[PDB]
């Protein structure tokens, strides 16, 4: 996975649970720990985490708030495909995928979009519409 | 690059030239010429192409058209929604591959909603304008 990927994870295990075990991440990402000990080892280079003797992984403010971004990313580009349609199996591996790979413009962009289908359920029916006409 | 980025290389440059040559493909992709050979070997016992130069099947055809179908599609959503122009190719370069077709044609679905009445287009931008402050 990408650095990305490991704060994405880790935040969510400290908002989950308490904390970040190396194992939890381990599991999470579908890797070996040898990998997670060595991302983990970057990421305090880079100052986004430290490591406690009695807490183990904590992250830094630098961490937090990436982390926080990242979840907020996830979960907005789920709602996208889902309010677009994409049928919900999909969802998941579509924004695994992609998450990582948009700038930030896109991400806002794309944050205006579901606002505004949020705004008037009458776009959504809409949009439903036009589905059943490229349906044919 | 991947395979469709192979691919989709391809197909355009025959497209624009009438061939492919492995120059060309490894200066589009920004690879080194041996990078190119060895996915082209790979790409030939898969059956998408054959080597006579470079000839796509029409495996390699058909794929090639979709491919450049996703990203012209992949552009124009990123445009009608307002990304600043000079982002979107790269945004659509990470993205493309790793999209289902499920969400390709949801997405060319909301294409066709807002390029058929303007009126959806305004109230987008309207909105940008809210979520702005
Ligand atoms: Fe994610
Ligand atoms: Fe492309």
């Amino acid at each position: 996975p990408s650095m990305e990927d490991y704060i994405e994870q880790i935040y969510m295990l400290i908002e989950e649970k308490g904390y970040a075990r190396v194992s939890d991440i381990a599991e999470a990402l579908a890797v070996h720990p040898s990998s997670v000990t060595k991302m983990v080892q970057k990421l305090d280079k880079d100052e986004y985490l430290i490591y406690e003797k009695y807490r183990g992984l904590v992250l830094t403010s630098k961490g937090k708030k990436i982390g926080k971004r990242l979840v907020y990313r996830h979960e907005l580009l789920e709602q996208f495909l889902r309010i677009i349609g994409v049928d919900e199996e999909k969802i998941y591996n579509d924004v695994e995928g992609i998450e990582h790979h948009l700038s930030w413009n896109s991400i806002d962009r794309i944050g205006d979009l579901v606002q505004y289908f949020e705004e008037d359920d009458a776009r959504k029916k809409d949009l439903k519409s036009i589905q059943k006409k490229t349906e044919h």
